[PDB]
């Protein structure tokens, strides 16, 4: 119990981060999570076990709160949805990652064309939406709103970067963050380029750590890895991480390259690739690299 009401809820993975942290809500009658893994049966099987330590069923979770569309916090929701439960995801998901799930041929080609115009030579992605399990009509949130869950209030804050409509929730009386995938402890959270994405990712991902920074709250606990105790120390300390990231990539580019070869040593694959695809549109922008082609070669003006 990280509050009372409040639950820590770990949950295997089947990619590197190895483990999702989900937050259960329970109080005033009402049982809310925060993200909801996917459909593994180790994961579904972990979830059923925290919540019968609870003595809770999946259909007693008649509200879910997602973070984001990724699979390790989406998966479920449709699962939940199915049995009555009522889901929320922040609207500038709703034509971008969430339309990638729900429409798997809005977005395929670009996805592809995208990789190969950046140089990846010839799913895992197949396998994941086996995985994925979409709700149907889930609810958007909007920045700033303020919801009443479980006898607790959740202030929205609308953090893009990691995904489009990423989401914090904020307990804006006892300081505490369920900061998703904004901010992690150990490494930096994803900022990817995908086909669905908006313009410029890395650039609204630091603006949102800078937004996170002032926000004054107590504890964050995150999608992945151990509580954060200062929020504005690993948010300046993230901000500084992808000026290093950048400053590297800089470096790479000691003649024309593609964002493929360069992802290699970027990150010493397809999350590399899309990160270091986010960190090449951010310098583009800046007028620091430019690209010839496609297919594209980009290169330190
Ligand atoms: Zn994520
Ligand atoms: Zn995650």
């Amino acid at each position: 119990a990280l509050l009372p009401g409040l639950y820590l809820l770990p949950v295997p993975i089947p990619y590197p981060l190895k483990t999702v942290n989900l937050y259960l809500l329970q109080g005033a009658g009402e049982v809310a999570l925060v993200d909801t893994a996917l459909g593994t049966r180790a994961a579904r099987g972990a979830l059923e076990l925290h919540l019968a330590e609870l003595g809770l069923c999946f259909q007693d979770v008649k509200t879910i709160l997602l973070t984001h569309h990724h699979p390790d916090h989406y998966g479920l929701s449709g699962f939940f949805e199915g049995l009555g439960a009522r889901v929320f995801l922040h609207e500038e998901e709703f034509a971008r990652g969430h339309r990638f799930w729900r429409e798997p041929e809005a977005f395929a080609e670009a996805s592809w064309r995208l990789f190969l115009d950046h140089g990846t030579p010839e799913e895992t992605v197949e396998k994941t939406r086996e995985r994925v399990h979409p709700p149907q009509n889930p609810l958007p949130l909007r920045d700033g709103e303020a919801l009443e869950v479980a006898g607790k209030r959740l202030r929205v804050l609308w953090t893009p970067g990691h995904a489009d409509g990423h989401a914090a929730f904020y307990l804006e009386e006892e300081g505490v963050l369920l900061a998703g995938d904004a901010l992690l402890e150990k490494v930096s959270p994803n900022v990817g380029l995908w086909a669905y994405t908006r313009e410029n990712p890395l650039k609204d991902f630091l603006r949102s750590l800078d937004r996170l920074a002032d926000l004054g709250a107590r504890v964050a606990y995150a999608g992945h890895f151990g509580p954060i105790a200062d929020v504005r120390q690993r948010a300046e300390e993230l901000k500084a991480h992808h000026q290093a990231r950048l400053e590297a990539l800089l470096a790479l580019l000691d003649g024309p390259k593609t964002a493929w070869e360069l992802s290699l040593h970027l990150f010493p694959r397809r999350f590399a690739f899309a990160e270091t695809l986010a960190h090449l549109e951010y310098l583009r922008e800046e007028g620091a690299v430019g690209r010839g082609g496609p297919p594209y070669r980009y290169f330190r003006r």
